[PDB]
């Protein structure tokens, strides 16, 4: 299990990642933390 990574307690609404023009939806605000693509 993880242990204090590089989270930031949610992003803002739907832009957790740091970029105003990404390539694909990955980082999202979930569980009050930054989560990647999950199927």
């Amino acid at each position: 299990g993880e242990d204090i990574g590089h989270i930031k307690y949610c992003g803002i609404v739907d832009d957790c990642y740091k970029s105003k023009k990404p390539l694909f939806k990955i980082w999202k605000c979930v569980e009050n933390v930054c989560v990647l693509w999950y199927k």
